[PDB]
């Protein structure tokens, strides 16, 4: 297309929904595809046409929190529905969305890629999930990638510390997200910065080694940071 | 333009056996087996899901299952892909289906608790979806249902000697066996409606091995 895909990326509560989707009444060009974490709190699957006429669309389990509570048994389920979740949103907004925009900017409330090469990837690293699980999840992944259009033509990294997503964390108030502790933020951080920062982290995605990448300190209150934020932002854009 | 065939039936009824026969009658006919070996071997030596699952399927079937489809979905996609097109009347036999997959397998895992309520539902969205994408492509033309009696698969099962197989009960078997009878005998069990009017030639397969069975099928695809 010629929709621009830019992600936003970013550990756990750096502020990345609050940031985008103010950032995005800029231009009506602009539109945000956000990751679909509702439907990963509350799992639904599509109605008969006729049975939900009669019968209302039900509160599903909860497999954020089911991560959370044994991630060594449902990792691989929460990642792998995590990334169809997200490649069904980001497709149908792709071939949906901005249509005669003039310069039409998607982005995206993080990628396939952080599924993959941050979250993933942390897990099997600290074992929660295994050989078996993290084969599957990676073939699968491939395989969904070389089907799937998504290509990124760039990403913006707000990079906040461990200690400022902690604290985040519990201002946002998610439930399932209470009992997280600093070191698995910090992990993920760590992973995030070998990825957009130092750029060492390898991925079966070539075109990523020289996608353009915007770096932007989010640890400041929104106010402080925000208009040099913004002017950043468009100056990067004017790049692509 | 390729028709596409798919082969149904119990496990160990002679699925197989029957389409690898089939397809020696005609250039302009391939098979898309079902990829078992990259389930008794995960990788991109791996694993073996397939005895995970037989071993701990509240553990393991989720997991089993989505993989299972996912590899289908792939081969089929793959065989559509290059293997014939330049046939004059090509033919692609499957070795069972997406639809078996998720309305008898997955199904009746989730029936008899291998399965809970949240596993159900993210098999079944990635299902929808997956198949919303793909499916219109992998359309079927016509079923061939091989039906044999949960005794005579408990038999094969036996006769073929897959390790991770051999402990499944005869109960495990009737209880696939009603709903492959359900979906394909009875026709009383699907969110994909053009499967209401797909036709279904049932061949009866519980003899020893058959000349008679695949002359019936080459006339049966004559009417597709
Ligand atoms: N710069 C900022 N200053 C103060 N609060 C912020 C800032 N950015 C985000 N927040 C707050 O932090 C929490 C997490 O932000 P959110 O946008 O939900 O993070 P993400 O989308 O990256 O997970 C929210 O409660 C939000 O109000
Ligand atoms: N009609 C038949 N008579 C005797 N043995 C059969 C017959 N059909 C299949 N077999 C044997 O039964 C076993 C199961 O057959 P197979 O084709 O592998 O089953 P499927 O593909 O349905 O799971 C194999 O060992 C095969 O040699
Ligand atoms: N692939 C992903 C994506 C998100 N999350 C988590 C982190 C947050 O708790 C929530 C929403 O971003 O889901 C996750 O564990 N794995
Ligand atoms: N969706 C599927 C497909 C196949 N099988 C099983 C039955 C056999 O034991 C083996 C190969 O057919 O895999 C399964 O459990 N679920």
């Amino acid at each position: 297309t010629r929709i621009k895909k830019i992600s936003i990326e970013g550990n756990i509560a750096a502020g990345k929904s609050t940031f985008v989707n103010i950032l995005k009444q800029l231009s009506e060009d602009w539109e945000v595809v956000p990751e679909p974490v509702a439907r990963w709190s509350n799992v639904q699957s599509t109605q008969d046409e006729f049975e939900e006429l009669t019968m209302s669309q039900k509160n599903g389990g909860n497999v954020l929190q089911m991560m959370y509570e044994k991630p060594e048994r449902w990792s691989f389920t929460f990642q792998t529905y995590a990334c169809l979740s997200r490649i069904r949103a980001q497709l149908a907004s792709l071939n949906g969305k901005l249509k005669d925009a003039e310069k039409p900017v998607l982005f995206f409330e993080r990628s396939v890629y952080s599924d993959r090469y941050i979250f993933a990837s942390n897990l099997y690293e600290s074992e929660s999930m295994n050989e078996t699980e993290w084969t599957i999840y990676q073939d699968w992944h491939d395989w969904m990638n070389n089907q799937f259009s998504l290509e990124l033509d760039g990403i913006i990294y707000l990079q906040a510390t461990p200690e400022t997503c902690l604290h985040r964390i519990y201002l946002r108030g998610r439930n399932e997200e209470q009992g997280i502790p600093l070191e698995y933020l910090e992990k993920l951080h760590y992973k995030h910065e070998s990825w957009l920062l130092h750029r060492t982290l390898k991925t079966n995605f070539d075109y990523l080694q020289e996608v353009p990448i915007l770096t932007l300190d989010v640890n400041e209150d929104f106010k402080d940071k925000y208009e040099s934020l913004v002017e950043k932002v468009k100056e990067f854009l004017s790049t692509l």
